[PDB]
């Protein structure tokens, strides 16, 4: 029976309403203070645990984050790996919600970046680039030469430089999912003279399609890796290694886009469920896009995210 | 000659310094280099300044549980917390602070606690000074100032406008019970500003700042919105201090040599407040108090933090 392991981050939101972004030398009291459950790591996590797998997180919190491990415990995520570390925060993101509209964002690694695993437990891995480098390697290393290899999943946010790229370990992965900007910085790093971030809508899909085809023949990289490019509301594109790539549209919303926060972590978590599953990868994809929608549907990064039920109940 | 007691009213701060390559821009993300997180708040800060300036002091405001440890850190320090209420279901009030490696800070402000009201809605008694600011509602802080000036005898009583107040507020201001008002020379500006003046001291090059910093506190004193009875202190950061008793003339102070490297200005400004009010309440005369307070504040930037940077009486007293 499947077990995943998240090597990721755990973030606490905070918006502070202001009438304007603080300007340098000011001093300026804000109207509100709201705070969201985030993270890449925790937001997939809880993700894979909304969907009906086993999956735990490994991670480092501070005390003020108590409140998000019990909110991923309650959803059915593994925490027994997720640390406290005193004297470190949680990681933050202080956002400044100006009246303007505009906004402006400081992050804070914190206990993300806290540095001090046997995977035989597990038969997935699922990691992205919000906690150090050298521990994701390691842990995309150590499911690779795993006998027999851990499926991994890896999720390239925030981006990694051109350098590290280059040198990434690819041929230990088994999926790659990215949005077709985050393609554009891979096969640019990569000497590719497309990239699919400046596409016209039009063209998305069929260019978005070629960067693909494009990475998996590309030297830098492996031909072992699948790739999952979404494409926001004009759905997903899927390469299984040796088949021929796939388009499947995002799924028909019964209600209005309310917010869009969390919708590739809750497809990233849904894809590694459905995977763990035995499902077929077609209906693993397509259980994703019903999730996600639900999940656009409503308001919130974790929050949002339907349980197996409520995408079953849309199915 | 009574035994001199301050009564702090204002706000208790768990501050937060992002520490960042330079104040975020509208529209940018960027990330830290690192977090310090410490006690602070105006009231606080003055407040703890005071008591290690060796006078009785009084803190009048509100923590949440989540601050009971900046508590204990004030009455270690000598202020007295009685009047330091702990709200239920209340978080300690916040400041999210950018320090650019520019050098430049910039400040949010989360109220919390510091704007719980009791409803309904206290006696001056034993006290003789009365120091303010602007962290905790102004309501508070003008009740205060009213049972102050109210009394008999009236209490000496500083306000320090931090942060600044709406042009409204400015010019509705009892400053007729104020004995001292302190401020920089920028919210020097900003009250000259919202009186009808066209002076900005604040936006002055550096060799000029002395002199328009100066006439800016002559106008200030001769305006009709103010009143004539305020004295008022104009701290200009490494360049000293203006100081203006009514009727008499402005006097310049520079700024404390120092002994060691610029550590971190955080505080100098409160660390300012708390020493000169202690001063006042010594009966020292007044270059004696800002002597005094230079030589504190030449201490305090060459240490890191902002109340833990404060020196006491004794340390102070080995320097003069
Ligand atoms: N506007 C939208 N309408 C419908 N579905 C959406 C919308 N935005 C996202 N989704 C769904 O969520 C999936 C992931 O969204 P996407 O924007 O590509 O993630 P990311 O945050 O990585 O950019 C999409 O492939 C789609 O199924
Ligand atoms: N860079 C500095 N070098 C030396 N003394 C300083 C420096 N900055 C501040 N001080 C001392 O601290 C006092 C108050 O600091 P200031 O920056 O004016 O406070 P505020 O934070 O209220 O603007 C100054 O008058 C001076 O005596
Ligand atoms: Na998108
Ligand atoms: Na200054």
């Amino acid at each position: 029976s499947s077990r995943c392991l998240v090597r990721g981050s755990v973030n606490i939101d905070e918006f502070f309403h202001l009438p304007h972004i603080v300007r340098p030398g000011e001093t300026i009291s804000s109207t509100g203070l709201t705070k969201r459950a985030g993270g890449k790591g925790a937001n997939q996590a809880f993700a894979v645990a909304r969907a009906g797998g086993q999956v735990e997180l490994d991670g480092a919190i501070g005390d003020d984050g108590i409140w998000v491990k019990e909110m991923l415990e309650s959803a059915g995520v593994g925490t027994d790996k997720l640390k406290i570390v005193k004297d470190e925060v949680t990681g933050r993101a202080v956002i400044q919600s100006a009246a303007d509209g505009e906004n402006s964002i400081v992050l804070h690694a914190g206990a993300n970046y806290y540095l001090p695993t046997s995977l035989a437990t597990y038969t997935h891995l699922l990691v992205q680039n919000e906690v150090p480098l050298s521990s994701t390697l390691a842990y995309l290393t150590a499911a690779g030469q795993s006998s027999p290899p851990l499926t991994s999943v890896f999720n390239p946010s925030p981006m990694l430089t051109p350098a590290q790229l280059r040198e990434f370990p690819w041929k230990h992965l088994s999926w790659l999912i990215v949005n077709e900007g985050e393609l554009g910085d891979l096969l640019l790093a990569f000497g590719s003279s497309a990239n699919p971030g400046e596409a016209k809508e039009d063209e998305l899909q069929a260019k978005a399609s070629a960067g693909i085809l494009e990475l998996h023949e590309n030297d830098y990289f492996s031909k072992n890796v699948g790739i999952i490019c979404t494409l926001g509301a004009k759905g997903i594109l899927c390469y299984e290694p040796g088949k021929e790539v796939g388009y499947l549209p995002a799924a028909k919303l019964q209600n209005p886009v309310k917010d869009t926060t969390g919708a590739g972590d809750c497809f990233a978590g849904y894809f590694v469920a459905g995977l763990m599953s035995g499902k077929s990868l077609q209906d693993a994809l397509k259980t994703c896009l019903v999730a996600c929608g639900i999940c656009v549907e409503n308001e919130g990064a974790m929050e949002s995210v339907p349980t197996l039920n409520a995408v079953k109940e849309r199915l």
